[PDB]
């Protein structure tokens, strides 16, 4: 049925930490930047939501594609709530990321805004050499995030 | 001299509300939407730190370019702590944005990136169509972030 | 009335030299590179077709923006055959951009994808310091490019 | 030892037709459209230059991803000579798009711009969904096509 709308914030269990700031200071950049890339992501076993497990959800954010398919179109990806995760910035915690594959490819080019992803949602463990995942999701439907100025 | 590191949560002071969440949820986004290019931001004239007045600071972000130079160069932007930023969601509140002059201009292309911006730190109101800042930069420097995953 | 469809090859007079290769040999692209900021364009005054002027058209092409508005929007522009001129590789030959000039504004962030750009068309010289062209247009409607894949 | 540099040109033997405008018409852009994604590609199997084959050649170009490594890198994609090649413009001719595959990866989010693709470059046949290729090359070298404005 209809998605059960999620914010970043929901997939934190009480009293696990916040999420980081999403830009470090300088020295804690260069820090992660000298360490390896298994050091980038600094929580990647990050505490979990345990009760959203098997809901269908809708949650916002930025696509960090992981891979692409004969039609040219990224059909598994990390969802992130914030552009540049992993590659500008270092990754967020494993509990404000998740692993989605959807059937319906999303084009490489308008990787620049936001998007709406809907599907199953599961509390499941998904690694990649990027970063680790709390949370997957066998999307339904993914719509560019809209909002006009 | 050297300039001081800032965070954008010291630009908000201390009982002042804490910045929202990035990306509004839809029916937030909506609302912002339908409402006029006015209401878009909804903290305009948000309490700023008087005590980074004048000041030789060095805060990260994302160029939102409003000005062109002769050469092609960004001249004039809203630094703020997200991509996006005005443009694909609301605006930050304008404790949590920078209006940036600089004679070193930016290429346009390379706008996708975070920026490290150095200069002279003022405590004085911004205005413009796209939001209102409560703080201002002259910049000496504008650096890409440096980050290796 | 109804805007006459343009080519590129359409603004070059019977006689004339064709537009170079968009992406010069590596020796060029270095000659330039070393040479001053004037160099870059290497045919600033090239021949233009007169019988063009005054007329209602129609051109595709991608954004070199010049100038931006108090909304946020690119009003100022130059209009080139291809993506990245002036800014990756060498400016066309003046005879290969038109200066465009539009009350409705393009968005900074979809100046990936080319556009089409319809109104008065004009045989008169325009200056930058990024470029030089021997074409103006005082645009009526500017619309994204529709090619489905 | 040295690449050989080539032109996209050199890619094109005598008394083949030469490459058609990278912006079609719109009555053009609009027929491939409402025709399948088979017909995208006018020229699938244009005629190839056989003397090329088994070279170390430097070719410069847009890159089209077609696969991502699990470091996050586009390890093998299509050679273009003009950004938004078959996304959004149809497909170049089979002899104006090189199959590349490298060991050494490139980042998703500087795609952008042109790069020097360098490497053993074969005149065999590649074919994907979104466009065939006449020519093939095994890159050593993926670097940024320098050019200052």
């Amino acid at each position: 049925g209809a998605p059960r709308e999620l914010t970043w914030s929901q997939l934190i269990p009480a009293g696990a930490p916040p999420a980081p700031a999403p830009l470090p200071i300088h020295d804690l950049a260069n820090a992660l930047s000298e360490a390896g890339p298994a050091a980038s992501q600094q929580s990647p076993n990050a505490p979990v939501v345990k009760a959203l497990d098997g809901i269908e959800a809708k949650l916002p954010g930025y696509i960090v594609p992981l891979e692409i398919s004969e039609a040219g179109l990224v059909t598994e990806f990390l969802l992130v709530p914030y552009y540049g995760a992993c590659i500008h910035v270092p990754p967020p915690p494993s509990n404000q990321i998740v692993y989605v594959k959807t059937a319906k490819g999303v084009q490489m080019d308008e990787l620049y805004q936001p998007f709406w992803v809907e599907g199953t949602f599961k509390v499941e463990n998904a690694s990649s050499e990027l970063a680790a995942a709390g949370y997957r999701m066998q999307a339904s439907k993914v719509t560019p995030y809209e909002y006009e100025g």
